């Protein structure tokens, strides 16, 4: 069913006013209201799903809370960050057809995902790129951890491009993200009986296998399986995500002993010494302890180190 007239023009609930243009989720091509059609250079998106859907309100939930313009600018400056890869929020509303009611909301709109351009590159990231990727990443995940939510589905799908400047990485898809510390209240290390998502299997942490609710370690556990897959090509348990059971059990053994991780993953070859000590300091986390995301970054700045290179900022793809 076609949600919007193309062309129309919808108000959102701060009365700012925007324009719909072609699919790009139903999400479309948005901009500003003005007397030009919106075009396929869109510097924005509309997502539009009916209003008892629960992801597009878990999502807008999110951008609301932690997504703000100015909250993301302010932690820049006092970061001293270049730029943070979590999409800015624009503004929400309501919006009736045909008698069903939908809700929208406009956000930045972004170029290639990184899966994409994993496949054209043979299904490999170099090891710069991989270390820049995740330092941005850890720069994501420390700022949505400490505005009280998880991810819990970190992957190269759901990386996208800056639309402007393609060294530039942004984190989507908060439509599954939890609230792991509503009001500085940690939850308890059991199911979430609200939550029914477990992530995706070949990369989600090994809390979520157990079937509890996702907190900050499993965020960087995630991490670890993707840079893993993005440097090699390939996980352990990559053919038998069928079988949960399998997928997790290769976890907790890899997990108890990440050496034999290491010789699985590079084989008859020496690992890179920063994925190792990356998965040894997550290891160490408790369910609800806050991680020391300087020191994971030191260990992939240790990583950049020992390639001849450093944090410049550059993606390399
Ligand atoms: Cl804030
Ligand atoms: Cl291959």
């Amino acid at each position: 069913a076609e949600q919007f007239a193309v062309g129309e023009i919808i108000t959102d609930m701060a009365a700012a006013a925007w324009k719909v243009g072609l699919p790009i989720g139903c999400i479309y091509l948005a901009d500003m209201n003005s007397s030009e059609s919106v075009g396929s250079d869109a510097p924005c998106v509309v997502k539009v799903e009916p209003s008892d859907n629960g992801p597009l309100f878990t999502e807008l939930k999110f951008y609301q809370r932690a997504a703000k313009p100015e909250q993301i600018q302010k932690w820049i400056r006092t970061r001293k960050l270049k730029y943070l890869g979590v999409p800015k929020y624009w503004g929400s509303g309501l919006h009736d057809k045909n008698g069903k009611s939908y809700r929208f909301m406009i956000m930045d709109r972004f170029g290639s995902d990184l899966q994409k351009i994993y496949e054209a590159n043979a299904k490999r990231f170099s090891r710069k790129t991989v270390l820049q990727l995740s330092l941005r990443i850890l720069d994501i995940l420390e700022y949505i951890h400490e505005h009280e939510y998880v991810h819990g589905d970190i992957k190269a799908s759901n990386l996208l491009l800056n639309y402007k400047n393609p060294d530039q990485v942004y984190l989507v898809d908060y439509g599954l993200a939890y609230r792991y510390c509503p009001e500085g209240v940690h939850k308890a290390y059991a199911a979430d009986p609200k939550r029914c998502h477990d992530g995706t299997i070949e990369f989600t942490s090994i809390d979520a296998h157990n079937g509890v609710a996702p907190s900050r370690r499993g965020d960087l556990e995630i991490l670890g399986y993707c840079m893993i897959q993005w440097l090699t090509g390939h996980l352990p348990w990559e053919d038998n995500l069928k079988d949960p059971k399998y997928v997790r059990d290769s976890k907790i053994r890899y997990r108890e002993n990440i050496a034999s991780l290491m010789d699985k993953c590079f084989p008859a070859a020496n690992a890179p010494g920063e994925i190792a000590k990356y998965m040894e300091t997550v290891k160490l986390l408790d369910y609800t302890e806050k991680p020391l995301y300087e020191n994971l970054r030191d260990i992939l700045l240790q990583g950049l180190k020992a390639i001849g290179s450093k944090d410049d900022g550059k993606l390399d793809l």
